[PDB]
């Protein structure tokens, strides 16, 4: 047989052939010590390898219960998840998030926020709640996140898959320059923001769906922006089969 499954416990790597794991991976099983293949961000295929069978999996995943006594644990439970989940890609019949990272986020989610009111709402929070997100996502709006690469897994994980955009600083001074003219009142580090970035794009490069360089003071950046949203809005998402 041949599908795509998607797994809820963790598991080592296994010399040589085996394949390591964790709650949220996707596989392309190729056939049924399984032939699988692991699949990207990218939607494309990677590392070639064995993993265990259904049957397997399931006593794997007993074990590892039995051993309790970021984490996605919790959500796997409250979400009654298998160990294995077969998933099929389909274009995603909701308004999918949008999570802004680098030293932008607020500067572009005013912007989208003031031009299309009806289809973008900024997430409130104070800690984020999904009822937050899910709240905003029914009003039929890309509901607009600002937060860290642990929120990120999470949304993830219970497949509203965010899209993930970083914007990326030239410089210190170039930053200062695009803030003070695009957010003037703004009394925020230029200092603490342009480490941060630095910080995310280190750590959490796998999380991007998209990367946008700022490049000077002009709409560019915000042009390519909405570009992305929409675009990637129509790209097929995983989804229980």
């Amino acid at each position: 047989d041949s599908f795509y499954i998607r797994t809820h416990f963790e598991l080592e790597p296994s010399p040589p052939s085996g394949l390591g794991f964790t709650r949220g991976d996707v596989f392309h099983v190729l056939d049924t010590h399984w032939l699988a293949v692991r699949m990207g961000r990218d939607l494309r295929e990677q590392e070639r390898g064995i993993i265990p069978n259904q049957s397997r999996a399931e006593q794997l995943a007993s074990l590892e219960a039995a051993q309790r006594a970021e984490d996605l644990s919790a959500l796997t439970r409250q979400g009654r998840y298998p160990p294995y989940e077969r998933v099929v890609l389909r274009e995603a019949s909701f308004k999918r998030p949008v999570v802004i990272l680098g030293p932008v986020a607020d500067i572009a989610m005013q912007k989208l926020t003031a031009e299309m009111p009806d289809q973008f709402e900024i997430a409130e929070t104070v800690i984020i709640k999904l009822d937050t997100v899910r709240v905003i996502a029914e009003k039929d709006k890309h509901a607009l996140l600002d937060v860290t690469p642990s929120a990120i897994e999470r949304l993830n994980y219970v497949q509203y898959y965010p899209i993930v955009v970083f914007f990326i600083p030239e410089s210190r001074p170039a930053l200062k320059a695009l803030r003070q003219w695009l957010a003037p009142a703004s009394r925020r580090s230029t200092r603490r923001l342009y480490a941060q970035a630095q910080k995310l794009r280190k750590h959490s490069s796998h999380l991007f769906t998209a990367t946008i360089p700022l490049n000077g003071t002009s709409d560019t950046w915000y042009q390519e922006l909405k570009a992305i949203i929409r675009e990637q809005q129509t790209r097929p998402i995983w989804t229980a089969e």
